[PDB]
């Protein structure tokens, strides 16, 4: 139902909003997932926190300086880790005259300045901060407890993986970036921008993901040779012009404060922050993900790589396939357009 696989936007009513799992099934039934990325504007009367005036003392244990290098729309991003700092001192830096958002009229203009000045004046990104900004009693779309089947991991093994089955906070300033990547184990993610300047996103349809990898391997032959999935290192930036020039289908969308972005299995995404802002994210799953999890190609070169045992999911949700899967003979091919089984009630 999304032939053009464009990025859809949904405005759920407070009743529709209440059950998270259920609503994800609904937007998949609308074809949202085909774009790789989808936006969800929450009911006006929804708020996850009363005031963000109390966080100035919150610690960012490991702010990152993002050094980018390259030319002609192809870049590699190197992380230089800085000393800890509080949200307050970070916001002074972000708003300071050297790190703050350039002046501009339309978005396209800011986008052009980003791709022009990307390798200059390296910003700091308050990334991967363990925490949440939700109030204990928020029962709608609480990133800390979404109740999806991804809960099986910690439930059956006690295993937690920071930012994956726990939430992460990201304090951005102008010109800070996330490189091109799909999620760990090719999961879904949910991103909520608590406050501040927009965050803009690019995405390639999962249907065309393989194209983007082909392109990437040609541009960084070295990295590709050394690691089966070097894009998972999250150091590879590629401008939209470069994508256009080589025929990769992609779409754009700007996320403003108070909106959600949902990433879908094997949806490659990237983007940048407009200025000082704050976001929370974690991963989650649906039944549709299980198969992606089984076939996710994982980083083969680094020790600190996330690898979830699919075993528990295969027994509980694909019992008839388990033996065949452990014998390495499960040849299921994935149809990236099919909606998740739970969406049948909406069809
Ligand atoms: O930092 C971000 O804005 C961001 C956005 C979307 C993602 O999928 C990310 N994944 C890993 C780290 C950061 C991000
Ligand atoms: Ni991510
Ligand atoms: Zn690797």
């Amino acid at each position: 139902l999304n032939p053009s696989a464009r990025i859809m936007t949904f405005y759920p009513t407070m009743e529709e909003f209440r059950n998270f799992s259920r609503y994800i099934a609904y937007i998949e039934s609308q074809g949202a997932h085909r774009a790789g990325l989808a936006k969800v504007v929450p009911p006006k009367e929804w708020k996850p926190r009363a005031s963000y005036d109390d966080i100035d003392d919150l610690v960012i244990p490991a702010p990152i300086q993002q050094l980018v290098t390259g030319q002609s729309g192809l870049f590699t991003q190197y992380n230089i880790q800085k000393k800890a700092m509080t949200v307050r001192e970070f916001r002074k830096i972000a708003n300071s005259d050297k790190y703050c958002t350039p002046r501009y009229s339309e978005f396209e203009e800011l986008e052009r300045k980003y791709w022009k000045n990307l390798t200059f004046n390296p910003p700091i990104y308050g990334a991967d901060v363990n925490g949440t900004l939700y109030e204990k009693h928020v029962d709608e779309w609480n990133i800390g407890r979404l109740r999806t089947i991804l809960d099986l991991v910690e439930k059956e093994s006690g295993i937690t993986i920071e930012g994956v089955n726990t939430p992460y906070l990201y304090f951005g300033m102008w010109k800070t970036s996330f490189a091109w990547h799909t999620e760990d184990m090719d999961l879904y993610s949910i991103n909520y921008l608590h406050f501040g300047e927009p965050k803009s996103w690019y995405s390639v349809p999962p249907e065309h993901g393989k194209r983007l990898e082909r392109l990437a391997k040609g541009f960084f032959p070295g990295s590709a040779q050394s690691c089966e999935a070097f894009l998972r290192h999250k150091m590879t930036l590629i401008s939209p012009l470069m994508l256009k020039k080589y025929g990769i289908p992609f779409d754009k969308v700007t996320q403003e404060a108070g909106e959600f972005m949902i990433t879908f299995p094997y949806g490659y995404h990237a983007g940048f922050n407009h200025g000082f802002n704050c976001a929370e994210s974690t991963n989650f799953a649906t039944r549709r993900w299980i198969e992606y999890g089984k076939q996710a190609v994982l980083c083969s070169c680094r020790k600190d790589m996330v690898k979830i045992s699919m075993d528990v999911f295969v027994r509980k949700f694909q019992p008839e396939r388990y033996k065949l899967w452990k014998a390495g003979k499960d040849n299921t091919v994935i149809d990236h357009t099919l909606p998740t089984p739970e969406a049948a009630e909406f069809l």
